């Protein structure tokens, strides 16, 4: 029967060792939970299968019943065949024709082995070769170049029937160059002797696919898992990442475009006169040949064979077929009667009567010459004079010459004044066919066609496809071949257009010969595959979306972005989590759902003309915000790099100028750029700035941040989570320069940056650092955010307990969420992926015989090996070029990156800057900077509003007829009496004149109240 | 999108950006810049322009006196700036620059196609039909080598022009957070004046 | 070699980047605001 | 197993024949030369790094 | 000659440009276009 496969049948690809590395490669493999073919060796059986690429054979027994395998392509004593054989002392591995039984088997009998009954007679015996349920046996046969490899393994299992769950790689165990085909395998069983009855066990069969697999290896060296890229898109997309857990995302994987269904040939809808040619009523005599000129028409050479009766026919030139396929500027078409026994003069390089005086031939004739009996039509009773042939000539006829003169031929020297008489005579005779003539002597009527091609238009030519409509195909139109669909056109063609172009030279229509109809191509529906995951770690639950693609080509959702399936189309928003595109965001419910993106949640403010909002409350909240400031300092050697301690291509190298010195100043250039960009971000103080012994900053606790003297390293505990969170070798010509400034020594700026900051404020930015309170630094702070400095004082226990309570949680994030250092992850990883891709394309051959330089250089001589050393100088040029390409523009966005750093240390870290969310959302109170591995972290300490109530409000007071407008806050009602507060704080106080200011009268400032103003000087 | 071209949509649909600008213009309007700092804080418009005056070292009274007058000039510029982008042609060039770069990047891409770069013809399929094996790879090589040097070159040009627009929209952004969600002290980075 | 898969996962990052630019620049505002019902903003004129 | 690669598609060991033994193969030595110089006017001695 | 044709909706060409008859259709011819916007355009290069 058909039993599942699971996930066996994978071997080591080859002797090469790998350590805890994913590798991707096509060979032949059996595909994971493929139907094998099992069979059970008792009967209540070992038929013969095909081998084709390769067999996979597992083996489930315990007393052996499977002995061996025979492999070959006819499995008799006819041919040279394999023999693999177990035989109790030894596997025996013969090439040798052997005459094998229609069930061929070992006997085992009361146990010892007695009889073997797999061949009976051994012939030339090209190759031999020895070599010295419960159990499972697993093997790979395959036969590629003359070489036949058999892999195995060992694994004890309990189980009643079918292969295990179980990943097992199989270790190449035998590798032998029979040199033989294998078309043909059949296994060999061990018969128990009651009549056989064979054991009880399972021989499976796995025919083995081309198919791409990516095994993992481990630090052994041994295959730990695998994925068939084939088996599914969620297979595809791990080998397309070339990793076996993909993360949660939209991954492009493959493309895909539907293939020309079939192929229609359209040409348009005059004959060749050959009827008027071969089935003419009269024909000429030989000597006044008659010349046909066809031209201007198309003929059907094919049926020359049958284009007169009982024809006799020869083309000197190549077959007639061919010439339906040819094509001349004239055909030419001479005919006339002759003897028969003179037929065989028509033809090249011919001598006598005719060939001489009347038609003649060139020696390199390529035409045809077709002749059939006349004598029905051209013999007479009493004789046909009507035909003649010259018999006297004074030379030889030029090819294609004709004479039609009757002048008496003087065969003396004496004149013949124009009358036949002794030895003048007249030049043409009458051949006089009867119709008792032998055939020898009968009439042929001849036509020869001879095939001109001069320098014009050739007018003489030797299929028509029904049209399909709506459908891809390959279309040939006149010659005009393309892919493409056909479909009803509005476009009026002018009837001189053939073909219609749409911008930018696409042939979007052509008007159809035999209808005229215009069809519009287009173009056959081709777009990429891209996988919706949540990640396999979540689930393995996959959707699959065809990019431009309509829902018409194999749940299911048409999109603008395309057809995509496997996931359920939602009508209520959620805030999107994948991105698919078109405005549809894609995992709920154990489930995937495709939903249209909610933009935010809906907040319409309750606004009023009298009604304001003011927060009664704060909080201190901290935010990181992660910036790179540098990239790796790589560094190339474009002379090792392209050309391999060789002096060849160096030389060669040498002759396309100074683009090793070119790209190795670019590169320099970057890393100087690196160095001065870490310098810019970090080193903006003149002076190292120490933090005080003891921590009294009137209850804060920078302890996070503060440098942690236990650690080796004088890094805060914030940075050294920052540094053990993100995570990062020796090439040829590659090397990485070391940072101008270390690691401690960068970490020794941030620190005397947050001492700075932390002692004197934002003095230290602007000159001298001068010594202020933190508490007092922070009431300078809140009155800069327009906060009155008493409330931090009157809150300085609630305000230290919310600062330490977020520089807490701030470092619980970072340790707690993935990607929050992704941005300089990602700088580094890009840096990695263009020096793994660089040198990756030194084993790419850009079209040279070997990617590697040696092979070539030692097989092939200089004068020829040049040109392929030159592919390769060219290519890997190229590829550096590309590599130093994308490392500018890479290196341009760290530098942008890295003057965004330094503007926001220098504006937040050093000041405390008024512009909003530059320095993190809510009012910026102050910044800390925090070295990071090729990057800055900034905490942002800000000031955000928290509990928040309404006031009736009024622009102004009118008192005694004055009105009043607060000099600083807002006036407020919070219902019963008028009171006046800072906007960012509800501090409520009485309205005085010393914090409003009187400007006008009443009857000018629109939608003021009455109040009483307390004058403090009126008491 | 006919030669293997592919132009994906935007994930902010036409609607969903104008909803966006749509929530910017009223949390302006209705909060001032509180919205953008945090909770939007319900705020009468007048007072708030009152105290964007009070931003600008001009006392708050200023307004209230002349309320209606400022009003008058708002609304009448308000209306001048759809006769200006209606009237001047060339207006929003910025913007149909980038959009004719772009497609005449394409256009060009899709024209090397029809470049022999030294092939005896640009089309494939009859160079490959009418040469045998070792002569159609050389010049199949010599087209993949030309096209392969254009869309290179079409990728790079793109990286260059992405840059480009890459900073346009980082100063966009930087202008969204510093005009529209708060008031900037910054002269002519919100305009003149 | 992967010459083209080199210049496709730059288009690809660029497609990305054009995303993240809009989203940058459009996307500041966590809850969707609506305009109050009734234009009462004191004689200023928001129609246009 | 005859000889063992790298993350990257280099050779790091070789199974030497003739010992069968694990030979690891090392890309010999090799490096820029840069020359440290306080310029022709302050001194002509100069340092190589 | 070089020829700017116009093709319309019909396909019939509807008017034509002589890309070397005058610097103003050397312009039409170089912009590609019938009509060209105000501004300097560099249509070829003189040398002696
Ligand atoms: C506050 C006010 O007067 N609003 C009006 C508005 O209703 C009208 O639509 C607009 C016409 O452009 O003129 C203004
Ligand atoms: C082509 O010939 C067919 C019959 O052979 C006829 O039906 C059709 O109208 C012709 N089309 C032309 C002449 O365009
Ligand atoms: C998978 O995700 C869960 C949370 O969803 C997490 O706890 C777990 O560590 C993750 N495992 C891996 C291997 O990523
Ligand atoms: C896509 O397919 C649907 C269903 O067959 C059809 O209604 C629709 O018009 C098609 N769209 C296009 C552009 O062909
Ligand atoms: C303000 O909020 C903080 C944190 O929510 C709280 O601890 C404190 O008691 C509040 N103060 C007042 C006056 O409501
Ligand atoms: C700051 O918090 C840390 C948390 O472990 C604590 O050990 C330290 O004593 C605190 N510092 C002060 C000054 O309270
Ligand atoms: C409003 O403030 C007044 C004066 O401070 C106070 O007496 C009164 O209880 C308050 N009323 C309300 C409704 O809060
Ligand atoms: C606010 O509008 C109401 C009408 O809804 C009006 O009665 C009141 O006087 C107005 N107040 C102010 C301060 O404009
Ligand atoms: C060298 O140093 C001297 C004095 O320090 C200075 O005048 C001169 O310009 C420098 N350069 C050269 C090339 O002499």
């Amino acid at each position: 029967a058909y039993t599942n496969s699971f996930t066996r049948g994978v071997y080591y690809p080859d002797k090469v060792f790998r350590s805890s590395v994913l590798h991707s490669t096509q060979d032949l493999f059996l595909p994971f939970f493929s139907n094998v073919t099992w069979f059970h060796a008792i009967h209540v059986d070992n038929p013969v299968l095909p081998f084709n690429d390769g067999v996979y054979f597992a083996s489930t027994e315990k007393s052996n019943i499977i002995r061996g395998w025979i492999f070959g392509t006819t499995l008799d004593s006819k041919t040279q065949s394999l023999l693999i054989v177990n035989n109790a002392t030894n596997v025996v591995i013969k090439v040798c024709e052997f005459q094998f039984c229609n069930d061929p088997f070992l006997g085992v009998y009361y146990w010892m082995e007695s009889e073997f009954r797999v061949y009976s007679s051994a012939n030339n015996c090209t190759f031999e070769y020895v070599s010295q349920f419960k159990n499972l046996r697993e093997f790979v046969f395959k036969n590629i170049d003359g070489y036949f490899k058999i892999y195995s393994k060992h694994t004890p299992i309990n189980l009643v029937r079918d292969l295990p769950q179980g990943f097992s790689a199989l270790e190449p165990l035998v590798d032998l160059p029979i040199g033989i085909n294998i078309t043909r395998f059949q296994t060999l069983l061990a018969l128990h002797r009651s009549g056989w009855t064979a054991g009880a066990a399972a021989y499976y069969v796995g025919y083995l696919q081309p198919r791409t697999f990516l095994l993992k290896y481990n630090e052994n060296g041994t295959i730990t898992d695998a994925v068939d890229c084939a088996l599914d898109p969620l297979s595809e997309t791990k080998c397309t990442l070339k990793s076996f857990t993909v993360e949660k995302g939209i991954y492009q994987t493959s493309n895909f475009r539907v293939q020309p269904t079939e192929s229609i040939v359209r040409f348009p809808n005059n004959l060749c006169p050959f009827d008027e040619v071969f089935n003419a009523t009269r024909f000429a005599s030989v000597y006044a040949w008659n010349r046909k000129r066809i031209s201007n028409c198309v003929a059907d050479y094919s049926v020359l064979y049958n284009f007169a009766p009982f024809s006799a026919f020869k083309c000197y030139g190549v077959s007639p077929t061919k010439l339906n396929d040819l094509c001349f500027t004239n055909v030419y078409a001479d005919s006339f009667v002759i003897r028969g026994n003179e037929v065989s003069q028509i033809a090249p390089g011919q001598t006598g009567n005719i060939a001489d005086y009347n038609y003649k031939l060139p020696d390199d004739f390529t035409g045809c010459v077709i002749a059939w009996n006349s004598n029905k039509l051209d013999s007479k009773v009493g004789g046909n004079y009507n035909y003649r042939y010259r018999l006297f000539r004074k030379s030889n006829l030029k090819p294609f010459e004709r004479d039609i003169s009757t002048e008496i031929y003087q065969a003396g020297n004496k004149p013949c004044n124009g009358v036949a008489g002794v030895n003048c005579y007249f030049p043409l005779q009458s051949y006089g066919f009867r119709p008792t003539y032998g055939v020898g002597h009968q009439p042929y009527r001849v036509v020869v066609l001879s095939f001109e091609l001069l320098h014009a238009p050739a007018t003489v030519c030797g299929k028509s496809t029904n049209l399909v409509k709506n459908k891809c195909v390959n279309f040939n139109f006149n010659g005009l071949t393309g892919t493409g669909v056909l479909t009803e056109s509005n476009k009026k063609f002018l009837p001189f257009q053939q073909f219609g172009r749409d911008i930018a030279d696409t042939t979007d229509a052509v008007r159809d010969p035999q209808t005229l109809e215009i069809l519009d191509i287009t173009p056959c529906s081709f777009g990429g595959v891209s996988v919706i995951t949540p990640g396999t770690n979540t689930s393995n639950q996959v959707a699959v979306l065809y990019q431009d693609v309509n829902c018409t080509e194999v749940n299911v959702f048409q999109t603008r972005a395309g057809c995509l399936i496997g996931a359920e189309h939602v009508n209520n928003s959620y805030e999107c989590d994948i991105p698919i595109g078109a405005g549809i965001c894609a995992v709920a419910s154990q489930s995937i759902i495709a939903y249209t993106m909610s933009l935010g949640a809906e907040n319409s403010v309750a606004y009023s003309n009298n009604s304001i909002a003011i927060p009664t409350n704060f909080t201190i909240s901290v935010t990181t915000e992660i910036l790179p400031v540098s990239m790796t300092k790589t560094s190339v050697d474009c002379t090792m790099y392209i050309c391999g301690d060789s002096t060849e291509c160096s030389n060669l190298l040498l002759q396309y100028g100074s683009f090793c010195t070119q790209l190795n100043r670019a590169l320099t250039g970057i890393a100087v750029e690196q160095d001065k960009n870490t310098q810019e971000v970090f080193a903006q103080v003149k002076q190292i700035y120490k933090t005080p012994p003891i921590k009294d900053f009137g209850g804060f606790n920078f302890s996070q941040i503060l440098p942690d003297p236990s650690k080796p390293s004088k890094r805060s505990p914030i940075e050294d989570l920052l540094f053990n969170k993100v995570t990062l070798q020796k090439f040829n010509g590659l090397t990485v320069l070391p940072p101008l400034l270390t690691d401690e020594m960068i970490a020794q700026y941030t620190s005397a940056l947050l001492a700075g900051t932390i002692t004197s404020g934002w003095t230290f930015g602007a000159g001298p650092a001068l010594q202020i309170p933190f508490p007092m630094q922070m009431a300078y702070r809140f009155n800069g955010i327009g906060v009155t400095q008493n409330v931090l004082y009157e809150n300085q226990k609630l305000i230290a307990n919310q600062f330490n309570s977020a520089i807490g949680k701030i470092q619980d994030s970072l340790s707690s969420t993935p990607s929050a250092l992704g941005k300089l992850q990602d700088v580094v990883n890009q840096n990695a992926q263009a020096l793994n891709t660089l040198v990756k394309q030194l084993s790419s051959n850009f079209g040279a015989i070997s990617s590697v330089l040696n092979d070539i250089l030692s097989r092939l001589d200089p004068p020829e090996a040049e040109v392929q050393i030159d592919r390769l100088i060219t290519g890997r040029l190229q590829s550096l070029q590309t590599y130093v390409t994308q490392q500018l523009i890479r290196a341009a966005e760290i530098r942008a990156s890295a003057n965004l750093a330094a503007t926001k240390m220098s504006e937040c870290v050093l000041g405390q800057s008024k512009r909003v969310d530059f320095c993190g959302k809510g009012y910026h109170l102050m910044s800390f900077p925090q070295s990071a591995p090729h990057g800055v972290v900034f905490l942002h300490v800000t000031y955000v509003p928290a509990q928040e109530k309404n006031f009736t409000t009024a622009p102004a007071i009118c008192h005694d007829g004055k009105a009043h407008f607060p000099r600083e806050g807002v006036f407020v009602s919070n219902g019963t009496h008028w009171f006046v507060t800072q906007r960012n704080f509800y501090e409520p106080q009485i309205i005085t004149t010393d914090n409003t200011f009187v400007s006008g009268n009443c009857d000018v400032v629109i939608g003021i109240v009455n109040n009483t103003v307390y004058d403090p000087l009126q008491p």
